[PDB]
């Protein structure tokens, strides 16, 4: 009778549960898993460090609604992968770390790479399991996948001893669960839907905030209809950008600080009152601000600031409830108020502030001058990976998104080291699209070796480094006796790393080079690296 | 009156406790800690990834007997550094990870990089503390330091909320403990000393195993005297190499398998019966092997295999006891026995096997041909960082050490990613010496960016890459449809990364290039990278 | 061929490793373990609550130097037993908690009493393991036992899934390790021994502190010799009482506060500078006290106060080193010093203060009057379980111990709930001796049901209750509208609980009852309960 190994069972089960992308580094005892994954049609990418690979797995979860898988060897391989668990935990992204473990009959002997891996994953996962036996592996795979995507999404860890992977059972002894179905999109009570709309009608300065929860829910159509029907001003969080196109006339992103400080009623659509929103507290918010909060996690309701109307459930379903109730009882915010006037004035004052910076041609160059030529060459449906400090914060302001889930950045954990991994994930999920990775020089160095990974798999990524010689800048000449802790080699020629795989690297210092270099670099058949020097005083 | 910040208190206490080397990446909230560490005379190295920096910290502990410090930001910074905690835990090396945390008065709010950092470090540390107040910081620093180096050495984690770092107290409020003394060197009972020597006199095929615990104990003088007085055959573990010079006539390294399989009594001097020694069990050991075990950890005694004589205490002190008892009652193993004859015959047969490989000039080249020329140009007091699979395992055989603590490799955890970090740690500890980094191509990619860190600090490191196109080898041409999980870009020109910082990169394919290229590379004032292609069949 | 279950294997291995006492409560799946333990000759005691049972296991470890075993069912049974693990952790006593677990093939299903038991035990154990297979069970038992008694003693947890317990293997597949030997008694370097005695000679006001680590080391004969040879004053910690007989002329126990405040050099013999010693800090100690510290734990050296001479190793062996060096170089503290004269003055005042209270016959009675008659009737070799607040702290003062390891109290963790369990442990280890349990009324209530356990097994235990109607005293009359949080029913007749098992209960309120009742109760063939009312203003 026919037999099958644990590795093959895991690969077949993962494929059945909708897993399509796997990132990691092979080695004892997970070599057969990557091989069986390739034969099952799962796309496997061999990275240079599991850290970057584990970040890629979480980004796949955000982009597709099914967990990406990070495959790691026992011990230090799994521990490197904890970075991606924690990032997925922080952003509530579906993600599975699969870590090898030493053979179970060697526990307690000081086996090769013996480590407490379950306990190391526990703080950051919704689910951690070591399968008891080979025949029950599909049980744990299905339960892990379902746990990552049902409820508030998050991370799972599977601990596979080497003898579970390499052992075999009779195929007739293995039961496979059906593919985990899409999670149920739960709805708010009818009274909360009505109380939320009634509350909006009493507000003098209302504001909608569209966060990456709305983007993960795939709610862009419902959100856009809700914002347009109500005529409400809206603000997109960094990764909420593009749920509504960033050029929409009701966006007040250029008046963000004014809007947050003066709004009296905010509608949080899949966004938390966490550090990114200044906890919804003074001085950045008004002391008496009223909150309508839409979130799949009931425990998030009322964090930091009380919530007047709680809308617990799926953002797509709940926003459809609001649009349906607005169909029965139409209402819109007026086009001319003192609120719109003040918002429109601040937007105009901001345009006056940034225009001299956008057209500043002095050398060394500023952020705005460089991001202007980058922005004007990105395809409209390209996916942008944007990572750094000022590179990423100004990048958020200058680089628009016109579709949902097309910006990947440092997100809630503020992580450096996600840039190349998230770009590789985006390229894997969207093979037909252009991927633009825009990183600060420090951010680039966290996962720089993965440019070769992008070349090896033929990924349509272009790497742009905005280089000010360090973390928020570094001197033009290093004094060997006093190297600042956050400085790097002045004018480090990172673009030379393209020569590792036969790609093209460009070194840019003057504004006249920007457009012809960025154009020729984006048309390259291999990933190009564009290294753009900027002033260490720019900001 | 005069005041002082938490960051300055921590830097001063660390310096008082004998900390000399700090590796990490700055950012909120640890920016002032690196600044104050430099003002106290602590050498701070800004890395490209905290993963590599945390590995450097553990290597410093091994090399110096005082913990190296890894400095990481809150959240993902600290989580990246968990790699170093686990490596230090695996090797019992003294090491401190200092992790920033969010301001304490923002706990529970979703603060920037809020994370359960103590619980993340817990599985791998002997000590984890969040200092309760600024004034007590020196209490925690001394307790952390003392705990890493007393008893079985291990890792510590210090959790520093931003307001503990940035807040101030009056200088007269702070008490600084004295410098933590050297740990007391404990002795074995005198009857155990006599029983051990008595047991040795009954053995027909005795063997000494010199492990890195003897190296860490700084026991080289007593261990060499003990082996020479007794005339016993000895086997050095990978990082035990050099405790006795590797050209010593009593080394049976080239007959290792024969020695372990047939010995009837082994003396473990700071070495574990773990996976490296195949658990001391059949078939690689004899079923009835008798064990004299010398370890500072009483709990380690009798793991896997029963121990006949337990010598619990410090290796230097216990070996001095053995030498003093041999001085009162002399004894030595006879220089002509059938045991010696078999060992000598196996060593000679091994020399006949490897001589053709050492002199094989065929292209693409093999490991032995390449390592032969590396070996002959390495200074005798150089420090070797050797990392990979066959690159490291063959490197252990071919590259000799003549002094203790001059080899750093993947060690007990089998970690890829330590190579450059441990090389940088070695250069920091021994600035007067040449550091040779010999890695496989895959190993090099785990932290290849750190070659720029080596250049930025002017470290005397030469990076040698032994490149077979992947993990255990990769094909000469990649099939875009079928990319092997462990392959990299064929003939990837990693030496081009030397151009990032203005160094010299060399690409070697034939034996005639080896000697002049390695000679010119080692004499470079900046770190050179030598990329050496070998066959993917070799190993 | 002959087969054997996992339960029978575990019972056989525990017996081979020196385990002689098992306490717990049976149920799925540990029922076969208790039965097999009885057939092996292990004494099994069925308690009424795993909490009390787990406290008995730790006490067995302290008394015998081999771990007592607590046997608990899966889930809440094991969780109840964590109390004992934490107490053993706090006191560094060897103990094993053996917890059942649900069948491994039901993991993830919501099985009966499925719970994360290893992670629940982790913070308090030196060792936690789920055996991977039935045939390797003896490996884990020996490793667990060895880990509890080697090094600094502590607790271990064995997680046993029901299918490991109930399954069977062929006896020829099971290898049993040899009995774990007594750990080696490690020595301090000879220069530290000389340094300690040399520092002793420079002291103006030297003091010896004898802790329960010296008692656990079985070092009483060496400690008594050292103290008598040097003529030094000594203080016995609560459970260090009896190491030297409490009526020894050199005891300064009655001048404890004066001695700690004025000593300029203390010899700590198995005793910590923890909360019990007020951290060795002012105002209770002198700011400049010098410390000679003798402890098996290197990490304990130098906690809170610097240590001038560290003596790391076994108390018995190291004290014998001190006595041997005092034989080569005799020294003794002079008579007629102001130190001894000041101490004897303080001792005489204390004796004069308490003698009125010893003879005060007023009703309600006081602590000293009651404990005077208890003291005058306890056999010299009896074992005293003394628990509560004032009942225990004054009991420490009034009830002397003449042999080592004859006082069990709340110890380092200050735990209520240990009294009856530790009395049952003591009766199990020393069946030939009288056990006296002297508890406060609140302390008695924690484990009161276990008086039936003592009667069921014919244990020679007398239960004395000192009753002041609550935690540190409650009112004479309870108003139902305002019941104090720490008060109990006034004059609660706990002695009526002897009638549950057909024993004798006594209720005592006047001094003329004390002697007749106590004499009658101690001669009972079943455990008697003496409920002694005392004033709530006493103490
Ligand atoms: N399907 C869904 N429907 C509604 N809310 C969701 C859904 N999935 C996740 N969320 C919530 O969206 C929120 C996203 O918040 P956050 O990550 O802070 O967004 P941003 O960073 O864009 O402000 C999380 O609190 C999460 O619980
Ligand atoms: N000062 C010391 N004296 C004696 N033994 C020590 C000392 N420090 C550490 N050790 C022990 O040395 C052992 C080294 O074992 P291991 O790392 O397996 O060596 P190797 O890998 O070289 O065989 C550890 O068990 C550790 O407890
Ligand atoms: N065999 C031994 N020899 C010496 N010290 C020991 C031994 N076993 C345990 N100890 C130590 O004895 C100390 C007991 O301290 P503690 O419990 O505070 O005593 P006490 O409460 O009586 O003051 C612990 O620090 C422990 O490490
Ligand atoms: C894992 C991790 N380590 C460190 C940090 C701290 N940090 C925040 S931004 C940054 C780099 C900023 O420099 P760069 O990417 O060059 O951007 P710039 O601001 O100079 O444009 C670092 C190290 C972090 N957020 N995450
Ligand atoms: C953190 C970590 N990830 C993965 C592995 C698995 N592993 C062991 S050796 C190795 C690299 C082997 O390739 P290379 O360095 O080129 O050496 P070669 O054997 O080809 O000479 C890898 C990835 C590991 N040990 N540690
Ligand atoms: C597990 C636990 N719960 C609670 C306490 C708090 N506590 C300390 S002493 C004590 C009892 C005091 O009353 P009693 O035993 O009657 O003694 P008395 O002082 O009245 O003589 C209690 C509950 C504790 N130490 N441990
Ligand atoms: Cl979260
Ligand atoms: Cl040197
Ligand atoms: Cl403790
Ligand atoms: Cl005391
Ligand atoms: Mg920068
Ligand atoms: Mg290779
Ligand atoms: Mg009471």
């Amino acid at each position: 009778m026919a037999t099958i190994t644990g590795a093959q069972i895991v690969a077949r089960a993962l494929k059945q549960q909708g897993v399509e992308h796997m990132f990691g580094i092979v080695g004892i005892p997970v070599i057969p898993i990557a091989a069986a994954a390739q034969r099952e049609g799962i796309k496997f990418y061999g990275f240079h460090n599991e850290q970057s690979a584990s970040y890629a797995a979480g980004a796949v979860g955000y982009l597709t609604g099914r967990p990406g898988v990070c495959l790691a060897v026992s011990g230090p391989g799994m521990i490197h992968g904890i970075a991606g668990l924690a990032n997925a935990w922080s952003n509530n992204w579906p993600m599975i770390l699969i870590g090898g473990a030493n053979d179970s009959y060697q526990n307690g002997q000081g086996a090769f790479q013996e480590a407490p891996q379950i306990e190391s994953a526990r703080p950051y996962v919704k689910y951690a399991a070591r399968p008891d036996s080979i025949a029950r592996l599909p049980f744990y795979v299905e339960q892990a996948v379902r746990t990552t995507i049902y409820g508030r999404p998050g991370a799972a860890y599977l601990d596979l001893p080497g003898d579970i992977i390499s052992g075999s059972v009779e195929e007739a002894e293995v039961t496979y669960p059906g593919r985990c179905p899409e999670p149920p999109r739960t709805l708010a009570p009818e009274e909360n839907i009505k109380a939320a709309l009634a509350a909006l009608k009493t507000a003098e300065r209302p504001l909608v905030i569209v966060g990456k929860g709305a983007a993960y829910s795939r709610a862009e159509d419902e959100v856009r209809k809700f914002v347009e029907t109500t005529g409400l001003p809206y603000l997109a969080s960094p990764m909420g950008k593009g749920v509504i196109p960033d050029d929409h006339p009701q966006s007040i992103a250029a008046a963000r600080s004014f809007a947050l400080q003066n709004t009296d009623l905010v509608v949080l659509m899949g966004a938390r009152m966490n550090w990114m929103m200044h906890f919804g507290q003074p001085p950045r918010w008004n002391e008496k601000v009223r909150v309508i909060q839409m979130d799949i996690s009931a425990e998030e309701i009322g964090t930091n600031v009380p919530t007047e109307v709680a809308l617990v459930g799926d953002a797509k379903a709940i926003t459809a409830q609001l649009n349906a109730e607005l169909e029965k009882n139409p209402w819109s915010y007026p086009s001319e108020t003192t609120w719109w006037t003040g918002l429109q004035s601040k937007i105009a004052a901001n345009a006056a502030t940034v225009e001299p910076m956008f057209n500043d041609d002095s050398v060394p160059m500023g952020y705005y001058r460089v991001l202007r030529d980058i922005r004007d060459l990105i395809p409209k449906d390209a996916i942008i990976s944007n990572e750094g400090a000022s590179t990423m914060d100004i990048g958020r302001t200058v680089l628009p998104n016109f579709f949902a889930r097309t910006r990947l950045d440092a997100a809630t954990f503020g992580t450096m080291g996600v840039g190349a991994g998230q770009a590789i994930a985006a390229a894997s999920v969207h093979p037909d699209r252009k991927i633009i990775c825009v990183q600060g020089d420090s951010a680039f160095g966290f996962g720089g070796m993965e440019v070769e990974t992008a070349a090896r798999y033929g990924l349509n990524i272009t790497f742009v480094i905005i280089n000010n010689n360090g973390i928020g800048g570094g001197p033009d000449e290093l004094d060997p006796a006093h190297i600042p802790p956050g400085a790097y080699t002045p004018q480090a020629h990172y673009e030379k790393m393209a020569d590792v795989y036969g790609g093209k690297g460009y070194f840019v210092t003057t504004p006249d080079q920007l457009k012809p270099v960025l154009e020729e670099a984006m048309a390259q058949p291999k990933p190009a690296i564009v290294n753009i020097m900027i002033s260490n005083k720019s900001g």
